[PDB]
């Protein structure tokens, strides 16, 4: 016999809000999910790199600094993958919560008075920019001090986590997203080539497309 250990969370309202706000809307320059995804494993990675200064036994899960981009036409996926810090359960939960929270609420506040959605990198909050184009997300990720999980929600109000039985990475978080039928296009090559070179540009670490 196998061992499943699944809780579901309730968004807070507000996010509840935004994320229903975010994948409802038909705001024309969506792309910009892949600027946010790729500024969250940099920053990730960041993290991990400046962590490895003082203790370079941080890096005995992993020494490769990168950010993979993963497109799949038959599942309809789009994972970026990076080998950065990683999330810990209470990450997950609790203290993302806690920042998803007064993020939003700054967010919306902005958005009231004439803010772009763009802008929401600023808020703490871009990873919620995948509802552009995403009916559905999955977040796989392993950090140093804890277990490998997966995060998941379809911006229906509730999330859940998960202990990720799936194959063990060494560190670092994959962002599944499960496309809308009418977002297909971030599965072409020269449309994620093309938004790469012109919102991440400067990123520090190596991204690298595979082509199917
Ligand atoms: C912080 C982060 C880093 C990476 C990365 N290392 O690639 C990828 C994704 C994310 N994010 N960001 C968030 C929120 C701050 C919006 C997040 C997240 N999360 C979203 N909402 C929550 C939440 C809201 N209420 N509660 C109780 C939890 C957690 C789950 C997984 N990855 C996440």
């Amino acid at each position: 016999m196998e061992e499943e250990e699944v809780e579901t969370f309730a968004f807070q309202a507000e996010i509840a809000q935004l994320m229903s706000l975010i994948i409802n809307t038909f705001y024309s320059n969506k792309e910009i999910f892949l600027r946010e995804l790729i500024s969250n494993s940099s920053d990730a990675l960041d993290k991990i790199r400046y962590e490895s200064l003082t203790d370079p036994s941080k890096l005995d899960s992993g020494k490769e600094l990168h950010i993979n981009l993963i497109p799949n036409k038959q599942d309809r996926t789009l994972t970026i993958v990076d080998t950065g810090i990683g999330m810990t359960k209470a990450d997950l939960i609790n203290n993302l919560g806690t920042i998803a929270k007064s993020g939003t609420k700054a967010f919306m506040e902005a958005l009231q008075a004439g803010a772009d959605i763009s802008m929401i990198g600023q808020f703490g909050v871009g990873f919620y920019s995948a509802y552009l184009v995403a009916e559905k997300v999955t977040v796989i990720t392993k950090h140093n001090d804890d277990e490998q999980y997966a995060w998941e929600s379809s911006a229906g109000g509730s999330f859940t986590v998960r202990t990720d039985t799936g194959e063990p990475m060494g560190r670092g978080t994959k962002v599944i997203l499960h496309l809308k039928e009418d977002q297909t296009e971030y599965l072409e090559e020269r449309r994620i080539k093309e938004i790469v070179k012109k919102h991440s540009q400067f990123i520090g670490y190596p991204i690298t497309l595979f082509v199917e």
